[PDB]
């Protein structure tokens, strides 16, 4: 009917999507209005898919993708965090939403192979932009938020061991924003729990490879200091998702190591991983005995690890760490203008 005619015409309703209605949503006004994009976007493709318009369709949702990565991209920093789940709420239901078509092209009736491999694709490919763009936006939210709460002087910084009830506060009052702004942007329960997992994944790269560079003397004292503001911090977390500690394996480590022994070691190092013998000598070597005039590192050990360390130097070995996350894949279960309302009317 008049509805083939219109779907395509692709060029036109794709403008008035990406130009007209994406690159314009303004996050402080949004609030309901959240999940617009995602129904204008699963509008569109349901009507084309429904039509048998499949490039039409691929044609669409490539220059949707484009947009809302550059918009994610050029997000301002005072917008970083409400404009960065904002639109990672929306692109997250996409999967769901592919997945969803297909039980409409299977079985009862006729079955569509061509459609449920359109579909197919159409899931993989929105998670792989979703998994992008949520890696690139979370470092970069978490790097500045990292700054701005001032986590290296509440967590590890030794002439500052003296207070952290003012910092803390406030970094309990950044999470709590953190934690409001993803529920009413409706982020999916297993989406929430994984954000902060991997929030405290990067605080724990964050906090490990500060560890090693921007404190020089580290003792046994250093180690209970800094562990009772782990555990500060860990606590906001506990109540909210399972298995916090394990994110945040390296910093903890590294920190029970300096609650250390003076006699030999050798079958608690030989076969450690968790951290590696490089990365456990860049600790060792940054040893300064609290008690002024008192025992240090046995040099016979520092001498066993300095021997562990060259031999298989393999090609390289590895100190500093890197934020690194997995695919929102298991985590995201779920259930405007002319052209783009005369399709929403038929």
């Amino acid at each position: 009917p008049d509805l083939l005619e219109l779907l395509m015409d692709l060029n036109c309703y794709t403008l008035e999507v990406t130009e007209g209605y994406l690159k314009k949503v303004n996050v402080t006004e949004v609030n309901d209005n959240v999940l617009g994009p995602i129904h204008v976007i699963t509008t569109v493709v349901s009507s084309l898919v429904r039509n048998g318009l499949l490039i039409q369709s691929s044609k669409f949702i490539s220059k949707v993708l484009l947009t809302v990565e550059s918009i994610v991209m050029s997000l301002p920093k005072d917008e970083t965090m409400l404009g960065g789940i904002f639109w990672l709420s929306n692109l997250s239901r996409l999967p769901a939403f592919a997945a969803n078509q297909k039980t409409l092209y299977e079985a009862g009736d006729e079955k569509d192979k061509l459609t449920l491999i359109y579909l197919n694709d159409l899931e993989n490919e929105t998670l792989k932009v979703f998994d992008k763009i949520y890696s690139t936006w979370l470092v970069k939210f978490m790097k500045h938020a990292s700054a701005h709460i001032e986590i290296f002087d509440m967590v590890l910084n030794e002439k500052l061991f003296k207070n952290g009830d003012e910092k803390f506060a406030k970094l309990f009052t950044f999470l709590n924003e953190f934690d409001a702004v993803l529920c009413k942007f409706q982020v999916v329960d297993s989406m929430h729990t994984k954000i902060f997992n991997d929030t405290l994944k990067y605080l724990n790269v964050m906090l490990f490879n500060d560890l090693i560079t921007k404190c020089p003397a580290l003792n046994w004292k250093y180690g209970y200091e800094v562990d009772r503001n782990i555990e500060r911090l860990v606590s906001w977390f506990e109540p909210r998702i399972e298995d916090v500690r394990p994110n945040l394996i390296q910093i903890i480590q590294a920190v029970k190591i300096l609650q250390l022994n003076i006699s030999n070691f050798k079958l608690l190092f030989d076969f450690w991983y968790a951290l590696n013998p490089a990365q456990i000598q860049a600790i060792l070597l940054k040893y300064k005995p609290a008690n002024k005039g008192e025992a240090g590192v046995p040099n016979e050990i520092l001498n066993y690890l300095a021997n562990v360390i060259k031999r298989e130097n393999p090609g390289k070995m590895e100190i500093m760490l890197s934020a690194q996350f997995d695919s929102a894949k298991n985590h995201l279960r779920y259930d405007t203008e002319g052209l783009a309302t005369v399709s929403k009317i038929i």
